[PDB]
């Protein structure tokens, strides 16, 4: 006798597990066990994971529901898994959108010459250099303060909650409620802040004393600050990580783009499709009674959308392990989401590793990993997959 299938398969980055071809031949959505002991619905071919993710009737807000079967413990309060439902209520959707666009004036240069530096700094040091710790985590964090508006000082404290903040745990975590509180109070005065009038937090403390915007609260305010900073820095910054890593054991690719760096953003599109950087599926909760394959979901259940499950799916991608840069449908993978909830920051968080991967194709063309790749250290019950180090030589 054998326990139900659990999930998550693996938290290494650089491979995709065979399970994961063999659940979608045989059982596109097929019943799993999470790390609370909760079952839950596993979907894993393309049609399917955009059949969940298009209908609304599958919840993210309820899924934060008292009760509900869970894929892990909250990290923040119930009323934040509702996020966006929230910023849209309060009117403040078209102002957010605007605020972290890629397209702002010297944002760019300003990456540019963020990721420029950093090589610089890891060039003198001598190798090895490790391009999580000392690249790729500093350009996110860089990047999300001159987006917000807050002082570059204040990044590296804000980013220490971050691998709590992010964590995939079975149950609640006392140290998150610690660094969120504080969190909070940092964000709340930043808005009281006169010295703060660009970027996110300067609208949105502008946004605040604007009579069209008087009972939108102060809770709401800081809480926009909050999540943007750490959505933004952790996606980013674990989406390079691991594009990186797919870039090093390719070397004809990486040739490719250093000779032809006009393909850059065609090559990160391909990287974004092969990403593992989501260690689980994106959690839904059925709102009613839905046909989903061969399977009756009932109102009440957890249902998994496992993004790798859609993204490797050889029906929409053929050869779907292959980067191809020539691809018809190059944009139609799922590492943004899709329908409501369809991630806010896609369009900067495409340019950072654009940028990123530009600086350091020009700056150390001869990049290397400085260790077998199996002596990486997957980060484990976390809500993305990365290494903890990524020792490289150039
Ligand atoms: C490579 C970069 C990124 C990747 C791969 C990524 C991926 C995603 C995905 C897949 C979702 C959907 C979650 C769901 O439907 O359950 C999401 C949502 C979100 N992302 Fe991104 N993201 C990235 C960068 C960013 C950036 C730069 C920001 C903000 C500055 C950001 C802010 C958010 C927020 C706030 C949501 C929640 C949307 C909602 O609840 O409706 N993301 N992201
Ligand atoms: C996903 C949902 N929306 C949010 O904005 C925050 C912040 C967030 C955004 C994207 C993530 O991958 C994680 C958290 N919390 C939520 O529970």
């Amino acid at each position: 006798a054998t326990v139900l299938l659990e999930v998550p398969f693996s938290a290494r980055g650089d491979r995709i597990p065979d399970a994961v071809a063999e659940l979608r031949t045989r059982e596109p959505i097929r019943k799993v066990r999470t790390i609370t002991g909760a079952e839950a619905w596993l979907v894993s071919s393309y049609a399917l994971c955009t059949q969940v993710l298009e209908d609304r009737r599958f919840s993210m807000k309820e899924t934060a529901a008292a009760g509900a079967p869970r894929l892990n413990a909250l990290t923040v309060p119930p009323e934040v898994v509702n996020n966006m439902g929230n910023i849209a209520d309060a009117g403040l959707r078209k102002a957010v959108m605007k605020a972290i666009t890629p397209k702002a004036p010297g944002l760019e240069q300003f990456l540019r010459d963020t990721a420029n530096s950093l090589l610089d700094n890891l060039i003198t040091e001598g190798a090895p250099a490790d391009l999580r710790n000392d690249f790729a985590d500093p350009l996110a964090t860089a990047l999300h303060c001159k987006v917000l508006g807050i002082p570059q000082e204040d990044g590296p404290k804000l980013f220490r909650s971050l691998s709590i903040a992010f964590m995939s745990s079975a149950d609640p975590i006392p140290a998150a409620k610690i660094n969120w509180d504080r969190d909070i109070e940092y964000m709340a005065g930043i808005l009281e802040n006169p010295n703060i009038t660009t970027g996110l937090m300067g609208e949105l403390s502008r946004l605040r004393k604007d009579p069209a915007y008087s009972h939108v609260s102060d809770e709401l305010f800081a809480t926009i600050g909050v999540t943007f900073f750490g959505a933004g820095v952790i996606s980013t910054g674990s989406f390079l990580t691991t594009a990186l890593i797919s870039l090093i054991q390719r070397p004809q690719l990486r040739n490719l783009l250093h000779e032809k760096p006009e393909l850059i953003p065609a090559g990160v599109e391909e990287l974004l499709r092969i990403n593992l950087s989501f260690a689980d599926g994106l959690p839904r909760l059925a709102t009613a009674d839905i046909q989903v394959g061969d399977v009756l979901v009932r109102k009440g259940e957890l249902v998994l959308v496992l993004l790798e499950g859609a993204n490797f799916d050889p029906e929409h991608f053929p050869n779907p392990g292959s980067i191809e840069l020539d691809r018809p449908n190059p944009t139609s993978h799922l590492a943004f989401g899709r329908g409501q909830h369809f991630c806010p920051g896609s369009a900067l968080g495409r340019r950072h590793a654009q940028i990123g991967i530009e600086a350091l194709l020009k700056k150390m063309p001869g990049v290397d990993l400085a260790v077998p790749i199996d002596q990486l250290v997957w980060r484990t019950r976390f809500q993305r997959r990365i290494p903890e180090r990524l020792p490289v030589l150039w």
